[PDB]
């Protein structure tokens, strides 16, 4: 019945919706278009920060990165007010997750390094986590703008959920680095009207949002029940039928999240 309810949501919002909640010791998977491709948009910044944490000692968080006003090529709420002082790697991680800072993300991609200013390195990091389908081809803001059907800069709800599961709940990162990623996602400022809006206030939610062209609106989260049981929730959406400037709908994610919370309570 839940699949029909997700289909009804799609009808109502004139959207395409993708959902994946991994199975647990006590719950079945929730999956809806979970193997279809959706643009990452800014949701890649969470695994990007993991990649940086993974391949460096924690002292690297204090490395100062300097940049100019001409490096501001995307929406960068934090970096554009620190051109004169620069930002540490840790400050860039914070900005990329909590403010979806695009310059921060591009600087972290460059820190991973290599041909394509880090997009190949990022894709390889996902490969190392067992993700054979996802790919990042462009940096910010071009990665938000690929036309429907283009596989560039896409993942699937299934793939990204399983990435986030390994990063936050599994052993992809050592527990100390894991904690840092989790804390940044816990203090995200961009996600209050998406998965958070769908779960009761006594559930803990940590998340990373994404928004882009063609009405793209995503949210990947880990939620903890009031009794401390965690679940990974990936919700992706697009309204490609409405053209490149179709309005993204946060409420669609919130309502998809309500359906999921109905199952997991």
């Amino acid at each position: 019945d839940l699949a029909d309810r997700f289909a009804e949501l799609e009808r109502r919002y004139d959207a395409r919706l993708g959902v994946y909640v991994p199975a647990t010791g006590t719950t079945a998977a929730i999956e809806y278009r979970a193997d279809e491709r959706f643009a990452f948009c800014s949701t890649f910044k969470a695994p990007l920060v993991a990649a940086v944490l993974h391949q460096n000692p924690l002292t690297h968080l204090d490395k100062l990165i300097t940049y100019t006003s001409d490096d501001i090529r995307s929406i960068s709420p934090v970096a554009q007010q620190h051109v004169q002082t620069g930002m540490t790697i840790g400050q860039l991680c914070d900005a990329a997750i909590r403010y979806s800072d695009g310059t921060a993300a591009n600087l972290l991609l460059a820190d991973l390094g290599g041909p394509g200013g880090g997009t190949a390195a990022f894709t390889g990091y996902l490969r190392s986590l067992g993700d054979t389908v996802s790919r990042l081809d462009a940096e910010e803001p071009e990665l938000n703008r690929d036309p429907p059907g283009d596989e560039r800069d896409t993942t699937t709800p299934h793939a990204i959920a399983l990435v986030l599961q390994q990063l936050v709940l599994g052993n992809a990162l050592p527990p100390d680095k894991r904690a840092l990623l989790t804390d940044w996602m816990a203090r995200n400022t961009t996600g209050a009207k998406r998965i958070r809006a769908g779960f009761p206030a006594d559930w803990k939610v940590i998340d990373k949002t994404g928004t882009g062209d063609y009405g793209r609106a995503n949210d990947i989260a880990v939620v903890w029940s009031p009794t401390g049981v965690p679940y990974v929730v990936a919700v992706m959406s697009d309204r490609a039928g409405g053209g490149y400037d179709a309005e993204p709908r946060e409420a669609l994610l919130a309502e998809a999240a309500t359906c999921v919370a109905g199952v997991l309570a």
